[PDB]
Parts: C-alpha cells; structure tokens; sequence
C-alpha cells in the first residue's frame, strides 16, 4: 500500500519523523514535500498528497501542518478526498470505519510525537464499514457535483 | 451576528446546549436540525450551515456530528467554506487567526459539554490576522477554482 505524506514548515519535522515509521513498517512513501523548515504555503502541498491520492499514484495520504486545519480543509477542496483531522485515535479509528477517509491531517503543534504515530497507526489499520456510511459518503459525492 | 448551527443525531444533544449558550449571551441563532434523535445523514445539516453561510444569511456556523469529521468534510465541500474540525481551545484559535474559518465543527462523542463550550466561547471571540494567511486562504480558493 503506498502512502503519500506533505506538510508545510509547520509539519515538517513530524513529517520526517512519520516518513521513518511508515517505512520501517514496509510502506512504500512518497514524499511530496516540503523539504525543510522555510516558510511555505500548506494548500500547495495539501493539493500535491490530495491530487496522489486522486490519481491513484498513492493509495492514502498524511498531511501535516502546525494544526492540521489549514491542509485538510485544501485537501478537502478536490473532489474524492476526504481529509479526516485527528487528534487522537478514536477520531481515527471512525473517520476509517464511517468517513471512509483517505487522508489523514495531523497538527504537529497540538499533538506530540508519540500520540501521532499512535494515531497514524490506528488509521492505516482501520477499515470502511460501508452500508449506512457508504450512503452518507455518496451525500458527500452530490455536494461535490453540485458545486462541480 | 448571526449563527446558524446543525447537526446529525449524533450531534443533536450538544447541538441543544451550544443554541442555549449563544443565545444566553445574545446571539441571533438559526437552527437548521436535526430536530432529534432519529437516524439521520450528516451531509444533509452539514450542506444547510454551510450554504446559509455562503448566502450570507448566517455569518458563520457551528456544525456537530459524533466525532465532528463528516459534518466538517461536507461543509467543506462547498467553495466559500472554511469548516475547521476543533478539540481544544488552541485549534479554535488558530481556525480564526489563521484559517479565517467560517464553521466551527464539533464532535459530541469526542469533547465533553464545558469543553465543547469552551472552545466555541475561543471560536467565536478569536479574530482573523490577515497577511500571509490572506494569501494562504487566496490558494484555497485556486484549489476550489481548479476543481469548479
Ligand atoms: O494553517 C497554518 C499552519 O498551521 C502553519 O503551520 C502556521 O500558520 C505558521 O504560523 C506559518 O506562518
Ligand atoms: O459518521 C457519522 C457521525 O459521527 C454519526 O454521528 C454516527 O456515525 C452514527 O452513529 C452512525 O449512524
């Protein structure tokens, strides 16, 4: 399964860090960016992980910045991408098991290290439960035409 | 101003206690359901905030499901919309200052009552810093032009 990750200055250092646990764990990563602590822009690259992961280049994706707000709520812009921000497991345990979420955003400034990969590890393991929740995933779908 | 607020039937209780503290401290509400406990999709409420916000109608909402995630999603969905999923008072801020977010979300499984309260009470005081963050809101807006 490949994981695509991106941050801006604000999730860089715990982008680094989750890249190292993903990979010991066999994941295959692409790293999107960006590639140290300057000053950068988070929807840029909440659209490069988000774009991966509708081209299917990346099966997943994990977005960082300082909350994880900024990224998810661009991430969220693309249609077929549902950006889940986690602060801790349960929330990623559901947005799997409900949301059906193939991006997970993180805030490297409100969780620490080991409650993220905490996190991180929950998400990738949970899985959709379809039925009632793959209805309200298709109601998500007709905002998106909608506003296509 | 003016705050429109919805929620699925997992945000329905929370949902009653935040429209009771706004209008205690003189806020025009406007409720858009659910109107109780029966099982309903959060997309539906989710879309109703954030286009009474779109509208002008409101000028922002406060959105409640179980864990806050799909309501958010949904919301966000909609160009305009900036809906930040928050669990502490930190996050609420930060969702104003540098998101300028115009939807608070809120999980009622995730945060308790006089959290939940006080995150809102942050949200809604916290005011938005313009600057780099102007031109970081200007790139969301190209992701929602692109996908249009
Ligand atoms: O949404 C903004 C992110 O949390 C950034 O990591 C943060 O704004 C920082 O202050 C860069 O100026
Ligand atoms: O995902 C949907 C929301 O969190 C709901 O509030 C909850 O999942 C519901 O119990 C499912 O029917």
């Amino acid at each position: 399964m490949k994981i695509g990750i991106g941050s801006d200055h604000g999730g860089y250092n715990l982008k680094r860090e989750i890249a190292d646990f993903l990979k010991k764990r066999g994941y295959e990563v692409i790293d999107f960016g960006t590639h140290g602590n300057e000053s950068v822009d988070y929807p840029d690259f909440g659209l490069k992980v988000a774009e991966a992961v509708k081209s299917g280049e990346c099966d997943r994706g994990i977005v960082i910045c300082g909350t994880g707000l900024g990224i998810s709520i661009a991430a969220n812009k693309v249609p077929g991408i549902r950006a889940a921000v986690c602060t801790n497991s349960y929330m990623a345990r559901m947005s799997r098991e409900h949301n059906d979420a193939n991006i997970l955003a993180l805030g490297e400034r409100v969780v620490g290290l080991d409650l993220a990969l905490d996190i991180v590890d929950t998400w990738l393991k949970a899985e959709f439960q379809g039925g009632r929740h793959a209805t309200r995933v298709g109601k998500i779908g007709e905002i998106e035409k909608k506003y296509s």
